[PDB]
């Protein structure tokens, strides 16, 4: 009779009303020669979605947007507490897709936990009250698509199994809409953890192309499945240019480090929060996407501001005043960040959600002990091609926000850009 505000994330009456044993396969060795994946061709498969989207589908985009964002903030709060000096960066859509991916490979106990965790209710014992994971991932593909229609967004999934663990094809096929660049590979995750922990990094360097050095504090030696999501965003922001020479960046009252600064001029929106005192600069990247850049009143107030502005479901601090003449100067960002999602779940006191007693039967021949669940982000902001000027010379906050879907694609903190 009635319907939830996230109603389009559920199984529909036709698909739920609508069998062979599941085929399976052992992933090839990590050594196997793998050609690089063309980042340009990926954009097409994003673009192909957005250009054929309907009015029925757009509602989901926003519905998944709200959830993914809320989850983003929960986990950025866990990242904040967990950890320092480089700051942080987090992609809520990627973080969301990772969770839904685990849902799509999870059976009854873990499934509903993950569903309700994401925010879609489970009135237990129904199928039309179960999450249509595949609908969601396509809907997430929408938000992802809208970000890049110049902006680049490649996301590739590493699915590193143990030697003997066969992955079920119907599960790996579920991840399609999340990304076509899924690489199931097999290796010894027992004898030597670091020699293998390198092997993944040397494999990513090959297939993805991106130098993403990501130190591991402690790797568990008894793990069968690794689920690593690697994302790469690259923003050549229009109206901005590289500046000659390297300029200093005040990292701390004592010391600083001279780095490249990109600068532009335009009619940007700019305000200063009456309540909490932080400057905000709303520089639009494309005709939709928006880079929000917050600076605190002073360097030491940043901790508070971050806890206040980002780490909250609300974006009530985002306003819209009359634009003005501004010469913005910020560092040429090459932000890199990496966090094991298991550690964040643990800091949120959900360590058993994907623990050793997690039921992920749908993933393979045997129940996989999912060791680490990486999220890795290379976010680059490069050059595109009276007048009071906003110069980001000290630590600042930033978020990259999509208007049409309403989703928040990246948020983070720049304490030091090398």
């Amino acid at each position: 009779v009635y319907i939830h505000p996230f109603h389009l994330l559920y199984y529909s009456k036709s698909t739920c009303a609508q069998t062979l044993p599941e085929p399976t396969f052992e992933p090839v060795p990590i050594q196997a020669k793998t050609s690089p994946v063309d980042e340009k061709t990926l954009r097409d498969k994003l673009v192909l979605a957005t250009e054929k989207l309907e009015a029925e589908d757009r509602q989901r985009a926003a519905q998944v947007a709200m959830i993914a964002n809320f989850m983003g903030f929960r986990m950025y709060k866990m990242l904040s507490e967990a950890r320092v000096a480089s700051g942080a960066v987090l992609s809520p859509p990627a973080l969301f897709g990772t969770l839904v991916s685990f849902y799509l490979g999870s059976l009854d106990p873990t499934a509903s936990q993950l569903q309700v965790l994401l925010g879609v209710p489970v009135k237990e014992g129904d199928c039309t009250s179960r999450l249509d994971g595949h609908k969601v991932l396509t809907a997430l593909q929408a938000v992802q698509g809208l970000l890049v229609t110049p902006l680049l967004q490649s996301t590739v999934v590493g699915l590193f199994t143990a030697p003997g663990l066969r992955l079920k094809q119907p599960f790996v096929e579920s991840l399609g809409p999340f990304t076509p660049a899924i690489f199931p590979r097999s290796l010894d995750l027992s004898t030597d953890p670091v020699l293998a922990a390198q092997k993944i990094n040397r494999f990513v360097q090959a297939v993805t192309g991106w130098k993403m050095n990501l130190p591991l504090e402690g790797v568990s030696t008894d793990s069968t499945l690794f689920f690593n999501t690697y994302v790469h965003f690259q923003g050549k922001m229009r109206g901005f240019s590289q500046l000659t020479g390297l300029h200093e960046f005040w990292v701390d009252n004592s010391t600083s480090v001279s780095v490249p600064m990109l600068s532009g001029t335009g009619n940007f929106q700019h305000w200063s929060d009456a309540q909490n005192n932080f400057s905000v600069t709303r520089v639009p990247l494309g005709e939709s996407v928006t880079l929000l850049l917050i600076q605190p009143q002073c360097a030491s107030d940043l901790d508070r501001v971050e806890v206040l502005v980002f780490q909250h479901d609300f974006l009530t601090w985002i306003k819209n005043p009359p634009p003005r003449a501004i010469r913005l100067t910020l560092p040429q960002l090459e932000i890199r960040g990496s966090y094991n999602l298991q550690d964040l779940l643990a800091q949120a006191k959900l360590s058993t959600l994907l623990g050793a007693e997690a039921n992920l039967g749908k993933m393979g021949d045997t129940n996989p002990r999912v060791g680490e669940v990486l999220n890795s982000i290379l976010l680059e902001l490069q050059a595109g091609e009276e007048v009071l000027d906003v110069t980001l010379s000290s630590p600042f906050l930033f978020a990259i926000y999509e208007r049409d879907s309403g989703a928040l694609h990246f948020l983070g903190r720049v304490d030091n850009p090398q």
